[PDB]
Order: structure tokens, then sequence, then C-alpha cells
């Protein structure tokens, strides 16, 4: 038998996918997570003592990004190793695809959280490659579904790439994405370029905004905004052509933006 059911904080959530917790915790019928240190327990007594004793009122790391109630705290691998390895079980849940989850030390990762009185409620993550080889700026990227479709998403693409912009490169996420991925990723690049269009070649359009160029080709090829001229593809856009993109139904919720301003990162 393996997890199916999970209470962290105050949500009840179900599995989607088998993650490798220790066979002992698997036949429970649910685990009990502690929201801030993400230690996992068999029973709601131990989970009632820990949140008693848990000192913890936020993720460990960094806090690299702070406005308003939204925060991301950066978390190395190697530095915090029982947490990283507790969020890729969490995240091993609801990502098919997720392969690595006790080999935490080649990665750092990137909690989103928000916060009130009590403390910084996690919402999601994204791990990354110190140094990825094949230039992927997202490793893997979780939403957790009480928050997925509310803009979280969304802000963890904006932010993995304004830490590529930070660094001088182009990034692109690791595949496969899932499903709510792809969508995800496919509208965020529209919103990027088309906003760009409307206020340039494709690699202009990449060095602004650290979107590699066959991501922006695709993106534009799926919006019908480039030609093909002598094997190199061309950004044929009306003015007009783009705000017709971008004032239709499909981008009028008002995204958490990343404040740049708000951003304390150094590219090491
Ligand atoms: C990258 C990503 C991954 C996942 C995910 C995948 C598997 C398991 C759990 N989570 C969820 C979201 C999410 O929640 N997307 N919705 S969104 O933030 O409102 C939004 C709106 C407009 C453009 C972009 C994003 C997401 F962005
Ligand atoms: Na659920
Ligand atoms: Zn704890």
């Amino acid at each position: 038998k393996y997890v199916d059911k999970i209470h962290i904080g105050n949500y009840e959530i179900d599995a989607w996918y088998f993650s490798p917790f220790p066979e002992d915790y698997g036949k429970q019928p649910k685990l009990w997570l502690c929201e801030y240190c993400l230690k996992y327990m068999k029973y709601e007594k131990s989970y009632r003592f820990h949140l008693g004793q848990c000192q913890w009122r936020q993720p460990p790391g960094k806090e690299i990004y702070r406005k308003s109630n939204i925060s991301v705290h950066e978390v190395d691998g190697k530095d915090h190793k029982i947490y990283c390895q507790n969020l890729c079980l969490l995240a091993k849940l609801f990502l098919d695809h997720k392969t690595l989850y006790f080999d935490v030390e080649p990665f750092v990762f990137y909690i989103l959280t928000e916060v009130d009185r009590q403390g910084a409620h996690i919402v999601g993550y994204f791990s990354k490659e110190k140094e990825s080889p094949d230039g992927n700026n997202v490793s893997c990227i979780m939403i957790l579904p009480p928050y997925q479709r509310r803009g979280y998403g969304r802000f963890l693409i904006a932010f993995s790439y304004e830490l590529s912009k930070l660094e001088s490169t182009v990034g692109s996420p690791e595949k496969p994405l899932s499903d709510l991925g792809k969508l995800s990723y496919r509208s965020y690049w529209s919103s990027v370029l088309l906003e760009n269009l409307r206020d340039l070649s494709i690699k202009d359009l990449s060095q602004m905004t650290s979107i590699t160029q066959n991501d922006i080709i695709s993106t534009l090829q799926s919006l019908n905004m480039v030609k093909y001229w002598k094997g190199q593809h061309v950004i044929c856009v009306t003015p007009k052509l783009v705000e017709e993109h971008l004032k239709s139904a499909q981008y009028k919720k008002p995204p958490i933006t990343v404040d740049s301003v708000c951003l304390k990162w150094a590219p090491p």
C-alpha cells in the first residue's frame, strides 16, 4: 500500500503518484507533514505533539525574496539534506516524472511561501541543478494542489527566469513537463513575449527574457507570429495583432508579480 493522502498545515490532499516514502509510512491511511520543517509522521498524535514542539515557522536557508507576504527561500541541498529529501518525497506525490529524492546535494531549492501572523506557509517550490550542462533553469516545479491555478505557479516561473537574467544566461525547464506545467509555461511564454512585442528580433526577445530561442519560436509558431525565410525564423506581427491576443480572455487574471527590487540574490 502507498501513501495516498497527506495532511499538511490545514489541508488534506490526495496523492497523484507513488512516492517512495519508507514502507511503514505508506501502509498508513495518511501521512502527516509539518508544514514548516517537512517532517512526515504516521499518526495524528505524533503530528499534534510535533506542532506543539516545532520551533520552525518558515523554510530554512536564506530568504532571497520578500514582497508583502510573498517570500522565496533558497535552500542548498548539501546544507539542508533531510529537509530537501522530505521536500522531494512530498513533490513526488504530485510529479510523475521526478526520479531523484534522496540525492539532493546537486540541487538548490526555491520554496514559495505565503506569510501570515503564524508563519510562512509552503505553497510550492522549484529545484535547479547547481551546474546544468543542458542549460535548464528549472529541474522540477510543483505547486501543491490547493494553490494550483491561482498565480503561484506563474510567479515561480517568472522567478526562475529572473534568476536566469541575473546569471546572464537563457534557460528552459527540464522535460518532460506535466500536463499542467506545459500549459503553465506556454501561457507564461505567450504573456511575456506578447507584452514585449506590444511595448525586435528573436535573439532580442531571448536576451530580454532569458527564454531560449527554441521556446520563443515554438510559442510564436502556436501564436502564428513567425515567418520563415531562407532557413531563419523571423518575427511577423503587427502591433494590433499582439493587442488582439493580449486583451483576450486567457490573460486577464492579475499576476502576483516578481519585483526585481525585492530579489536579493547574487549569481555565484
Ligand atoms: C509550472 C507549474 C507546475 C505546476 C504543477 C505541475 C505538477 C504538479 C503540481 N504542480 C502547477 C502550476 C500552476 O499552479 N499553474 N497555474 S497558474 O499559476 O495560475 C499560471 C497562470 C498563467 C500562466 C502560468 C501559470 C505551474 F505553473
Ligand atoms: Na485533494
Ligand atoms: Zn516541524
